[PDB]
């Protein structure tokens, strides 16, 4: 329903909407906030996304493109995924959008599955198909199993510290040590795996 | 802050009717009003008794913790496989209970706005069953670095929850299976195992 003008408008509301939801979480976020900061009227949001749920539902949506959407060894595969899932993972924006989601799946269900496809499955399967680049002979299911185990393994003392406990910040020393770490065991493990 | 052992009745009643109100409503959703018609008494003794609903919620997260997480409440085993094996089950059957679920909910929501709460939950809940499991883990593996008993036993904990805890969390309809369970299990027992066992060579 929206021209180009109206897409200019939309867009712009989606990301003053997105800052406003980051600093003081769903509840604490009103329509009248994103008004005050991405101009226009109450009532064109209403029109472009519905009202709070759905604008709130294209917040996350478009958060998670904004943060989700070959190597020789398959040390270097599980090294060079790893790093790049940790440093995505631990952006604070993505903190953010994690905390969102998990306080608010169970009034918007919708919502919680489509992050989980787009975002955490999404990043199982990448690295699913990547190692059955370096592992060819290996079955589709355990390399998926495998993948999800070591991009949870990542998040270990880690992820859930930083949701959880304020004045703590993962040092970028302590992602390369827990990185080291869980692709040394996964990588043990698939060169035990085939016999 | 209360001498009477009625008052302490009425307080761990309310305590009681507030955990079930935050666990279905959640935080902003819970008034001080939901938990009087719960459990009786007058909006003003559960001022007194906890300080208002800062108060009162930081009681049902700590009392919460005790209740998922009990203290030590099993027996070593003899092999590296079985400990790991007892120790991941219990901590998957505690960690994948409705209520646990909502415990997580609660204080990853909540740890912002209150940031006394999200770092007590983390030091008596997950730091606790990574530090039991690694001192269960140097009984069987009685020469390893104590550092890396607890940075195994971590990470082992933490794969148990693969494309589980968090899809629960974020999939209304998602429920895990015990079938589910036990396969993540056996794989991350096995994976333990088969690092540990070639780590001392």
């Amino acid at each position: 329903r929206l021209t180009e003008r109206g897409r200019q408008r939309r867009r712009a509301m989606l990301d003053a909407a997105t800052q406003a939801f980051l600093e003081h979480g769903f509840e604490g976020t009103t329509l009248d906030m994103v008004i005050e900061r991405a101009g226009g009227s109450r009532g064109t949001l209403y029109s472009s996304f519905g009202g709070k749920e759905g604008l709130f539902a294209a917040v996350i949506a478009h958060m998670i493109g904004e943060i989700f959407d070959p190597a020789a060894t398959l040390s270097a595969t599980l090294e060079h995924f790893g790093r790049r899932f940790l440093t995505s993972l631990l952006d604070p924006r993505c903190q953010s959008l994690y905390r969102l989601v998990v306080a608010e799946s169970p009034r918007f269900p919708a919502i919680g599955k489509s992050f989980y496809e787009q975002g955490p499955q999404q990043s199982y399967l990448l690295l699913s198909e990547r190692l059955a680049a370096v592992a060819p002979h290996m079955d589709e299911e355990t390399l998926y199993a495998v993948a999800c185990q070591f991009l949870e393994m990542l998040k270990a003392d880690l992820f859930l510290k930083a949701l959880s406990v304020a004045d703590f910040q993962p040092t970028m020393a302590l992602l390369e040590t827990r990185l080291k770490l869980s692709v040394d065991i996964i990588a043990c493990y698939l060169e035990h795996l085939s016999q």
